[PDB]
């Protein structure tokens, strides 16, 4: 309950993950990739044949979901039912399925405790959509990392090409656009910056610049 927390909310592909890892390292604080949980759940639904369009069927899945995260030894390691799925949850599908699953209010609430349990001394950087607005309301440090949707798409495309996957800009743009709209239009706990959240727009800023500003702001408020 009583422990500092830095929330980093923002749309898809805004670089929250990186920014979260970089700050966790610079502060030797714990990390929480909330998206990973939603993605893990969606992967459980697929394996256990649970209808992703059914709130009733997802709830029992959510409350009894056996997940597990291991310390970022250079990377994150997601474990479902004792099986490293770290790569499988990083596909487009799952990502689409996590959005879908994420829309049901009853589901989110059934996951509330698991996320809040990451709040431990000395600190916790929390990456998600509603960390600063629902999950940890009283966070002393709230950042809303964002960009234009065109930029985030270009970055995503360039990242895919690095790994050698075919790409299309138009398509990718429509992929995230849909994703955000869903997470933004959602009647319960939608994407939206907390009033006291610092809006970080990284459109023209390099990666180091983002970290630089994020850390400057954090250290200031946390003394
Ligand atoms: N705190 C969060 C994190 C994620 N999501 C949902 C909407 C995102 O589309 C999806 C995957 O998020 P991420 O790409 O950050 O893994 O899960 C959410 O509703 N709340």
């Amino acid at each position: 309950a009583i422990a500092p927390v830095i929330t980093i909310d923002g749309p898809s592909g805004a670089g929250k993950g990186t920014l979260c890892k970089a700050m966790a390292e610079a502060l030797q604080w714990h990390l929480l990739d909330s998206g990973a949980i939603y993605r893990v759940l969606a992967l459980a639904a697929l394996h256990h044949h649970v209808d992703v369009a059914s709130e009733d069927a997802l709830v029992p899945l959510a409350s009894h979901l056996d997940v597990r995260f291991v310390s970022t030894n250079g990377n994150l390691e997601v474990i479902l039912e004792g099986e490293d799925v770290s790569g499988e949850i990083r596909t487009q599908e799952v990502a689409n399925a996590a959005s879908q699953v994420a829309a049901f209010p009853r589901v989110r609430e059934a996951l509330l405790r698991r996320q809040r349990a990451f709040r431990e001394l000395p600190g916790l950087i929390a990456d998600g959509r509603d960390m600063g607005t629902v999950v940890f309301p009283d966070a002393p440090v709230k950042i809303f990392l964002d960009a234009s949707s065109e930029e985030r798409a270009h970055r995503r495309m360039l990242q895919l090409q690095e790994k050698g996957f075919s790409v299309n800009f138009e398509r990718l743009l429509a992929e995230i656009k849909e994703r955000d709209d869903r997470d933004r239009n959602r009647a319960v706990a939608p994407l939206v910056p907390a009033a006291d959240a610092l809006v970080l727009d990284s459109t023209t800023l390099s990666i180091e610049q983002v970290i630089e500003k994020a850390l400057q702001y954090a250290r200031q408020k946390l003394a």
